[PDB]
């Protein structure tokens, strides 16, 4: 080590974050949505040590056993250090935040800044409202927090007092049943807006709680957490010689799925230690002092007790004019006449759900093909496909058994569908189909005609509207074929399979990237127009980084627009002196990856579901489609170039990890995610 | 058969569910109560075919098979006209009502009669809201609706014409998803409130549904419903010989579940044909036509769009003060001071459920005993059996599989529990226990002390609010015990056992019961005070309406309240000259029946939970209590003189099931279930 060629993810990863919190800071967001930007940071920060960090653990220790090469716990500190840093940031803001919000005449207030009078209110509304589930967990000798205790939850510890006796007992903070956040009567002024968390209900009426069976002089709360480390598969796969030589002592402490402990500062360390025991808290796991409060994850939904104006105004989804044309009978005339492009949110997805809700009882409708992954709660969809069996249409469903986190929800859309003549189809052990796809093929007059959907994103009806996604429709044969390919490559992969339009992974992928670069980098080599513009939720892949840092230094000009991860460095003397990049967070979620090449003149754009990243490339199934339509093709690029042109939200990417904004100068101000809604909306007015 | 000694129980019915008509007549009642009530009135004419009529059928059928003897096709037939004679005075009222609902503005409308301005709101409303929720099922030759199609639901059979072609489709009345009374826009007068059924809106729309892809030259709608009779298996623990003998064509004509097919009169004879084979309707089975519309259940939830006075005005449920005195710690020293009892929908459920949640962690609570039945979906009692688990109380929890309805909602009740530590036990194959008790033991100082909780009805937290039940709370020793035994009764049944005080069906019951009414016969034989009090929901079993008789006959007064099935025949010279009997049909359903006998001066007052009927007394586990405590004995007292003395609600039992109101005598205006409510009022009232 010594000149950073690329920049670590983890650390790219905190700067995202850090991107994250400056909304909560920037005053252009309504008051509640900074507030709610909070909770989204902390979930994040959340998610960040339950898998991204336990990860690196793991492939530090990986390296270890019998030979770790990388400045690991070089890295380890720098993560922390960006952590703590970030933590006492993120205290400042909150501070902040609570004044504005003061201000605004609202107060979260705790247990002891009640007034003589809202205090007999709480009493009485938590024997009313919160008692019921409210009930202490005793603990005694033979009590194993171990198992009942919920992960994640926050709990407090109760404690006891009477005389040099104390007894230990835990309250379980209901924040799945009641609201985290309880709105208490005005004091005095009217035009107040007092609120208390449910935690400091609790622990104002401990008394409450215990005075009916229990003597004491006193009782104390302390609050408390317990996280586990995500689970971990997909690491052995390259352990050629290495998980063969690897000692029973290292498969057993990387296997070991550890358990961190979290306690507010002052628990007596009686107590601490009680639970330390309790929660079998052995070596490998971790115990942390710190905070009266934790899960500020719950901050997402922080309540709105202001006007309107601390929140943001939700646009309405637009109908695609198109679909409703008077001479097209039904979806399918619609998109045998054109190529059909939708984005979300702008969009709604309802066209897709009526367009499926069409081909389960159209008779001209012969099958119907798609794939079920981390789609919304209870899909429509589901019963779509249940209905297309009774009326016939051979019905294929393809049910990824193991996403990211929507796992266990595909386990069970399964065993429903078979019984009323659906063909289902289950992925590998813990293979990932983040593409979704779905063929529908009719007889329209003697011959048959399928339609095909790709959709960059998945059919989760809850992902279109925080997700910024695409979805095509289409007819073209080109494209068609392509996709029934697919669906043939996951039921029988077996079979040797290619694709001639479609970036499959981890089929092409790395060839059908690396040959599209390497032609520009030739263009460019020979003085003609090149380019290479990427809009991409993470950018890591050593390979694809270092196939654009050619690109670069080969005259090839690079755009690279990346919400998150970014370990390639732009502005490098020699290196990467053509590539400019920015990251924009704003409201809505950039599920949508773009690939755009000059080639040539004849420019090629791809809208992709797949991050340059190596898991992206080579371990899971993506689709990534060209725009055979010209037309399609430059509304894309329009969009890019909005997006390209913002300067409310658009922060740079550098070497610094600086996150600063990208400056307005003599340009227009634009914010492009309102600009994209005006573009669309601009596209949907009356022919 | 000469001169009637009983009534037919199944003719008893007919008449008790005229009562219920005369609810939907009584104009006393506001007119959306009214209107309600003849959905009540639908839905038990709908349950007394699934099931108290199909279980005539076998019975008559039992008799045939080798040696019937009783008039049943004289019966069947009285059954059938009385049943044709009430749809008639059915149809009657329905328009009454209709016509005095719009009296009050309010206009039940159909498609034919909306505006050419709601037409278009319509159309809207539904591809807004309907539509996807409605998808044609296609029916082909190889479509077999015997399957998927949904029992008791309504379906639209439509009838796609094109030239002399014609094809068929069904469409399925959502009336789980969508509501079954959707109101129109005012066309004129702001005054007007119009509202069309979801059925016909469909009916409407025909056109919208299938023009997308169908050609025709008409559509034609018309209604259909199929229904299965109710599961059988209780008939052959008589059938000793008979079983043996019976031949394979009866065992066969006797297991099959027949089938019940409604249409709507004109649909054309070749669709009904269609579907006669589709629904594989065999000999067994029944084809009915009849009616655009069914399920008139769905009219239990009729909206009130009109103003409060059009609906019942709901009455608090009242704390029941003694709890809540400051003299009690905990509800535990409130029962042990004093016998508890609460009668709902009066009194709360509210604080069984808070002495539950308290078991749950007091430590002094050494165990708790408790059965779940027919409780309310997903049981809040559960989460406290499994608190009381975690904090160590041996929990023992009884799980009956089989209901008469609320069956297969005990089955995933139990997994859950045993692994926290819950001791589960099953009831045997189809065993009801209709009791719903709970024992809880606690170290009090030394001692252990066990409070029960002897419940006529179930923990359905659903029950209590329809239903008047009551709730025994009690430490005392002569009754704690014998709730302790009926559970040791129940683990280990194999054992013999005895009971003192309690009533338990089906140990001693008869026998227990037998012994009571001779006793009064016996000091009526002497001139003594003697008295027979009942307050039952049927009164049938055929010992034991002989037994009053003969109670009757020896000058034993008795007073009977059934709102039910009464084979017994009040009033029959040389029988029954002691014997007045009345029914009270109210807002609340009757959980409740006691029993009274005079015995002596000395009074005894049981508070059951099992009816005279046979399978009450012995087939099933029934629990019935006397009150030691005179304060609470004497309160049942009150409450059963205030029921006998409505003169609003009570009407006649006589051997012409004319169902005559009570009349007002120089006596008072009651209410009963009004009153009850002020004299519970009465008793909360601050001391």
């Amino acid at each position: 080590g010594q000149e950073k060629l690329y920049i670590e993810k983890e650390l790219s990863w905190l700067s995202f974050n850090e991107r994250v919190l400056q909304e909560a800071a920037d005053k252009s967001n309504p008051l509640i949505e900074r507030m709610r930007f909070l909770g989204i940071y902390s979930n994040n920060l959340d998610e960040f040590y339950k898998v991204r960090f336990a990860e690196l653990k793991r492939r530090i220790i990986i390296s270890e056993e019998q030979g770790s090469n990388s400045h690991s716990r070089h890295l380890l500190g720098k993560i922390q250090s960006r952590v703590l840093k970030a933590d006492q940031e993120f205290d400042g803001l909150y501070n902040e935040l609570l004044l504005e919000m003061a201000r605004n005449q609202i107060f979260l207030i705790n247990e002891r800044q009640l007034s003589v009078n809202q205090q007999n209110w709480l009493r009485h509304y938590f024997k009313q409202y919160l008692r019921q589930h409210i009930t202490p967990i005793l603990i005694n000798p033979d009590t194993d927090l171990v198992q009942f205790l919920k992960d994640d939850y926050t709990y407090l510890a109760v404690e006891i007092i009477r005389g040099d006796t104390i007894r230990y007992a835990l309250l379980e903070i209901p924040s799945d049943k009641v609201p985290r956040f309880v709105n208490l009567p005005p004091e005095a002024p009217r035009r107040r807006k007092p609120m208390i968390l449910l935690d400091n209900i609790l622990r104002y009426c401990l008394d409450d709680i215990f005075k009916g069976f229990f003597d004491y002089d006193a009782l104390n709360a302390y609050s408390m957490k317990m996280t586990r480390d995500a689970e971990y598969d997909l690491v052995h796969e390259m352990e050629a010689s290495l998980m063969e030589l690897m000692s029973s002592s290292l498969k057993q402490r990387l296997t070991a799925e550890p358990v961190r402990f979290v306690y507010q500062r002052d628990m007596p360390n009686a107590l601490v230690e009680v639970l330390r025991e309790k929660l079998t808290i052995s070596r490998y796991d971790s115990i942390v002092p710190g905070g009266r409060y934790h899960n500020f994850k719950d901050f997402i939904n922080f309540p709105n007790v202001g006007k309107a104006n601390l929140v943001n105004k939700p646009l309405p989804r637009l109908r695609h004019i198109w679909f409703d044309k008077a001479q097209f009978r039904n979806g399918f005339d619609a998109i045998r006449e054109r190529d059909v492009l939708l984005y979300y949110p702008y969009h709604t997805f309802e066209h897709v759900l009526e367009l499926l809700r069409q081909a389960s009882f159209d008779p001209s409708v012969l099958a119907i093909k798609i794939n079920i992954y981390r789609v919304a709660k209870d899909s429509r969809i589901i019963d779509s496909m249940i209905h297309a069996a009774h009326n016939g249409k051979k019905v294929t469903v393809v049910v990824e058994l193991q996403a990211r986190f929507d796992e266990e929800a595909n386990i069970h859309w399964a065993k429903r569908l078979t019984e009323a003549g659906v063909h289902v189809i289950f992925s590998a052990p813990g293979l990932k189909i983040h593409a979704k796809l779905f063929l529908i093929s009719r007889k329209e007059n003697g011959e048959v005609v399928r339609y095909a959907h790709i959709g960059t994103g998945n059919f989760n009806e809850k992902t279109a509207r925080l997700y910024t996604d695409y979805s095509l429709l289409t007819a073209d044969a080109r494209i068609t074929n392509e996709v029934r390919r697919v669906f043939n490559f996951i039921e029988n992969p077996y079979r040797p399979v290619t694709f001639d339009y479609l970036m499959v992974s981890p089929q092409n992928s790395r060839r059908l990237l690396y040959e599209m670069v390497d032609r520009e980098i030739a263009n460019a080599q020979q003085g003609l127009p090149s380019g290479i513009t990427l809009k991409l939720n993470n950018l890591v892949d050593k390979g694809l980084v270092d196939r654009l840092y050619a690109a670069s230094s080969s005259g090839v000009p690079v755009n690279l627009l990346v919400r998150g991860m970014c370990s390639l460095i732009p502005n490098l003397e020699g290196i990467s002196d053509n590539i400019r990049a920015i990251s924009i967070v704003d409201r809505y979620l950039e599920h949508d990856r773009v690939y755009i090449f000059e080639n040539g003149g004849d420019k090629k754009v791809y809208l992709s579901s797949a991050d340059w990243m190596t898991r992206n490339i080579d371990y899971r199934i993506e689709v990534a489609t060209p725009l055979l339509d010209p037309r399609l093709k430059q509304r894309v690029l329009d969009i890019i170039d909005i997006l390209f042109s913002d300067t409310v939200k658009a922060r740079y990417i550098d070497k610094e990890l600086s996150n600063r904004y990208v400056p307005r100068g003599n340009r227009r101000k634009v914010r492009a995610q309102l600009a994209i809604y005006d573009y669309i909306k601009s596209l949907e007015q009356p022919e």
